[PDB]
Protein backbone atom coordinates (compact mmCIF):
# COMPACT_ATOMS: atom_id res chain seq x y z
CA UNK A 1 0.00 0.00 0.00
CA UNK A 2 2.69 2.41 -1.15
CA UNK A 3 1.20 5.46 -2.96
CA UNK A 4 4.25 7.21 -1.42
CA UNK A 5 5.63 6.53 -4.86
CA UNK A 6 4.90 8.02 -8.32
CA UNK A 7 3.00 4.84 -9.10
CA UNK A 8 -0.72 4.38 -9.07
CA UNK A 9 -1.83 1.29 -7.30
CA UNK A 10 -2.92 -0.65 -10.18
CA UNK A 11 0.72 -0.04 -11.10
CA UNK A 12 2.31 -1.51 -7.98
CA UNK A 13 0.23 -4.50 -8.93
CA UNK A 14 2.04 -5.15 -12.24
CA UNK A 15 5.43 -4.36 -10.87
CA UNK A 16 5.00 -6.97 -8.17
CA UNK A 17 3.73 -9.53 -10.67
CA UNK A 18 6.77 -8.76 -12.78
CA UNK A 19 9.03 -8.93 -9.73
CA UNK A 20 8.15 -12.46 -8.64
CA UNK A 21 8.20 -13.19 -12.38
CA UNK A 22 11.84 -12.25 -12.69
CA UNK A 23 12.86 -13.19 -9.16
CA UNK A 24 10.41 -15.73 -7.61
CA UNK A 25 12.33 -15.82 -4.33
CA UNK A 26 11.39 -12.20 -3.87
CA UNK A 27 15.02 -11.56 -3.03
CA UNK A 28 17.56 -10.81 -5.69
CA UNK A 29 20.97 -10.50 -4.16
CA UNK A 30 24.32 -9.17 -5.22
CA UNK A 31 25.27 -12.34 -7.13
CA UNK A 32 22.28 -12.34 -9.49
CA UNK A 33 22.71 -8.66 -10.00
CA UNK A 34 26.35 -9.22 -10.81
CA UNK A 35 25.62 -11.80 -13.50
CA UNK A 36 22.89 -9.88 -15.33
CA UNK A 37 25.41 -7.07 -15.56
CA UNK A 38 27.75 -9.62 -17.09
CA UNK A 39 24.99 -10.10 -19.71
CA UNK A 40 24.44 -6.33 -19.97
CA UNK A 41 28.08 -5.55 -20.73
CA UNK A 42 29.76 -8.53 -22.43
CA UNK A 43 32.58 -6.42 -23.85
CA UNK A 44 33.86 -5.35 -20.45
CA UNK A 45 33.82 -6.07 -16.74
CA UNK A 46 30.69 -4.66 -15.07
CA UNK A 47 31.69 -5.99 -11.66
CA UNK A 48 32.64 -2.63 -10.11
CA UNK A 49 29.68 -0.73 -11.53
CA UNK A 50 27.22 -3.58 -10.87
CA UNK A 51 28.17 -3.31 -7.19
CA UNK A 52 27.81 0.50 -6.92
CA UNK A 53 24.36 0.31 -8.55
CA UNK A 54 23.30 -2.63 -6.42
CA UNK A 55 24.27 -0.70 -3.30
CA UNK A 56 21.89 2.16 -4.10
CA UNK A 57 19.05 -0.23 -4.92
CA UNK A 58 19.43 -2.01 -1.56
CA UNK A 59 18.58 0.89 0.71
CA UNK A 60 18.54 -0.86 4.08
CA UNK A 61 21.89 -2.42 3.09
CA UNK A 62 21.00 -6.07 3.86
CA UNK A 63 22.48 -7.55 0.67
CA UNK A 64 19.08 -8.27 -0.84
CA UNK A 65 16.72 -6.24 -3.03
CA UNK A 66 13.19 -6.60 -1.68
CA UNK A 67 10.22 -5.23 -3.60
CA UNK A 68 10.07 -2.01 -1.53
CA UNK A 69 13.58 -1.15 -2.59
CA UNK A 70 13.06 -2.15 -6.20
CA UNK A 71 9.74 -0.31 -6.70
CA UNK A 72 11.05 2.88 -5.04
CA UNK A 73 14.13 2.83 -7.22
CA UNK A 74 12.06 2.55 -10.36
CA UNK A 75 9.76 5.35 -9.32
CA UNK A 76 12.57 7.76 -8.70
CA UNK A 77 14.67 6.77 -11.67
CA UNK A 78 11.86 6.64 -14.23
CA UNK A 79 9.32 9.19 -13.04
CA UNK A 80 10.79 11.43 -10.33
CA UNK A 81 11.72 15.10 -10.81
CA UNK A 82 15.22 16.05 -11.87
CA UNK A 83 16.34 16.80 -8.28
CA UNK A 84 14.97 13.52 -7.04
CA UNK A 85 16.79 11.79 -9.92
CA UNK A 86 20.00 13.64 -9.05
CA UNK A 87 19.63 12.79 -5.37
CA UNK A 88 19.55 9.13 -6.35
CA UNK A 89 22.62 9.52 -8.55
CA UNK A 90 24.35 11.20 -5.61
CA UNK A 91 23.92 8.08 -3.45
CA UNK A 92 25.65 5.99 -6.15
CA UNK A 93 28.75 8.14 -6.08
CA UNK A 94 28.74 8.45 -2.34
CA UNK A 95 30.27 5.04 -1.73
CA UNK A 96 31.00 5.53 1.95
CA UNK A 97 27.69 7.30 2.62
CA UNK A 98 29.23 10.31 4.42
CA UNK A 99 27.13 12.80 2.46
CA UNK A 100 29.92 14.03 0.19
CA UNK A 101 31.30 12.95 -3.16
CA UNK A 102 35.13 13.04 -3.10
CA UNK A 103 37.55 12.94 -6.05
CA UNK A 104 38.61 9.31 -5.76
CA UNK A 105 34.98 8.21 -5.28
CA UNK A 106 33.90 9.87 -8.50
CA UNK A 107 37.03 8.57 -10.13
CA UNK A 108 35.92 5.07 -9.00
CA UNK A 109 32.58 5.54 -10.74
CA UNK A 110 34.07 6.88 -13.92
CA UNK A 111 36.50 3.99 -13.66
CA UNK A 112 33.61 1.54 -13.22
CA UNK A 113 31.79 3.04 -16.19
CA UNK A 114 34.98 2.91 -18.18
CA UNK A 115 35.60 -0.73 -17.22
CA UNK A 116 32.10 -2.02 -17.98
CA UNK A 117 32.22 -0.96 -21.65
CA UNK A 118 35.85 -0.93 -22.61
CA UNK A 119 36.80 -2.66 -25.89
CA UNK A 120 34.31 -1.30 -28.43
CA UNK A 121 41.00 8.70 -19.56
CA UNK A 122 39.09 8.62 -16.19
CA UNK A 123 41.75 10.66 -14.45
CA UNK A 124 41.66 13.78 -16.62
CA UNK A 125 37.89 13.56 -16.85
CA UNK A 126 37.15 13.57 -13.14
CA UNK A 127 39.49 16.53 -12.55
CA UNK A 128 37.49 18.37 -15.17
CA UNK A 129 34.04 17.92 -13.69
CA UNK A 130 35.16 18.18 -10.08
CA UNK A 131 36.89 21.47 -10.78
CA UNK A 132 33.63 22.37 -12.46
CA UNK A 133 31.19 21.32 -9.75
CA UNK A 134 33.22 21.99 -6.62
CA UNK A 135 32.44 25.71 -6.25
CA UNK A 136 34.01 26.32 -2.88
CA UNK A 137 36.91 24.07 -3.84
CA UNK A 138 36.99 22.01 -0.64
CA UNK A 139 37.55 18.75 -2.51
CA UNK A 140 34.08 17.45 -1.64
CA UNK A 141 30.78 17.78 -3.47
CA UNK A 142 27.59 18.41 -1.57
CA UNK A 143 24.34 17.20 -3.08
CA UNK A 144 23.73 20.84 -3.95
CA UNK A 145 27.08 21.21 -5.63
CA UNK A 146 26.25 18.03 -7.53
CA UNK A 147 22.69 18.90 -8.44
CA UNK A 148 23.59 22.33 -9.76
CA UNK A 149 26.77 21.17 -11.45
CA UNK A 150 24.70 18.65 -13.41
CA UNK A 151 21.95 21.02 -14.55
CA1 LIG B 1 17.31 -4.95 1.28
CA1 LIG C 1 31.71 10.05 0.24
CA1 LIG D 1 32.50 21.66 -2.18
Amino acid sequence: LTRKTYFTEKEVQQWYKGFIKDCPSGQLDAAGFQKIYKQFFPFGDPTKFATFVFNVFDENKDGRIEFSEFIQALSVTSRGTLDEKLRWAFKLYDLDNDGYITRNEMLDIVDAIYQMVGNTTPEKRVDRIFAMMDKNADGKLTLQEFQEGSK
